[PDB]
């Protein structure tokens, strides 16, 4: 079986990433012995969340396209083998490149995230955790979607799924039908994806972050209370600022993602013709 991974010739090389309860380490799978094996990114649980894994490892298992992370195999306690992106997340890699990224690459990038977010909703799936440090770079030239913690599947016949388990929400990144009534849509997606290409615009810069920003606009002294007032700023019709350096046309589209209702947004399909409208 091409997808068995053996524990005995799977070797630990160095960590690449670490959240709250996963991690995602550079391994060499090396049958032969003599370093010759080829390089694999491999995700485990920190020593029910091992019920989580199963259920993104099936997940991802059965997504193919040019734009999602390609699923490699299991090591069985369970881990999550996939291919290696050395240059790895746009959270990264953007504050290190941004002589070589201009603005007609950038709307590539954000063409490609569509592509890949587009072919997820046609297989009945919601993200919940489109941001930059979740999308990883193959080259100056190609992104993929990389991570699916988060995603659940949409009952047929149904518009949303709703989420019980919500601690450790990125809330900065959250539609407000998401922060009220833990409603998860595919228009949700979209709004997640107006703030990820807030970030992609501003090569992940720390201080311009979209967590940063709205902090600015509420205050950052409220602790308990950061989320109720974070649901009244949008409310209220407030929304993040125009990147530095970003065409009217490029923030008119962002702005079609940040609708209030979820049924009012663009979608995957509209944003990319808009894009490359501007692209011609
Ligand atoms: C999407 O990334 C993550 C997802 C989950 C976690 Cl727990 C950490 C990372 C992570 N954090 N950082 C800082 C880098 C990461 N990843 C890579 O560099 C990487 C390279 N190839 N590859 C293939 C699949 C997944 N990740 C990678």
């Amino acid at each position: 079986d091409p997808t068995h991974f053996e524990k005995r010739f799977l070797k630990r090389i160095r960590d690449l990433g670490e959240g709250h309860f996963g991690k995602v380490e550079l391994c060499r799978y090396d049958p032969e012995g003599d370093n010759t094996g080829e390089q694999v990114a491999v995700k485990s649980l920190k020593p029910n969340h091992i019920a989580d894994l199963k259920k993104e490892i099936e997940i991802l298992r059965n997504l193919y396209h040019e734009n999602i992370v390609k699923y490699k195999g299991i090591c069985t306690g369970i881990k999550l083998i996939m291919e290696f992106l050395p240059s790895g997340s746009l959270k990264e890699y953007l504050p290190k490149n941004k002589n070589k990224i201009n603005l007609k690459q950038q709307l590539k990038y954000a063409v490609q995230i569509c592509k890949g977010m587009d072919y997820l909703g046609s297989r009945q799936y919601v993200h919940r955790d489109l941001a930059a440090r979740n999308v990883l770079v193959e080259s100056e030239h190609q992104v993929k979607i990389g991570d699916f913690g988060l995603t659940k599947a949409i009952e047929t016949d149904k518009e949303y799924y709703t989420v019980k388990d919500d601690r450790d929400s990125p809330v900065f990144w959250y539609a407000p039908e998401c922060l009220m009534q833990s409603k998860f849509y595919i228009a949700s997606d979209v709004w997640s994806f107006g703030v990820t290409l807030h970030e992609l615009l501003t090569y992940c810069d720390s201080d311009s972050s979209p967590m940063a920003l709205f902090l600015k606009m509420i205050g950052p002294t409220h602790g308990q209370m950061t989320v109720t007032r974070l649901v009244n700023t949008l409310k209220e019709g407030k929304r993040l600022p125009c990147p530095p350096n970003c065409p009217d046309e490029v923030y008119q589209l962002m702005r079609k993602c940040w609708e209030f209702q979820p049924s009012n947004r663009t979608s995957f399909q509209n944003l990319i013709e808009g894009f490359e409208a501007l692209l011609k």
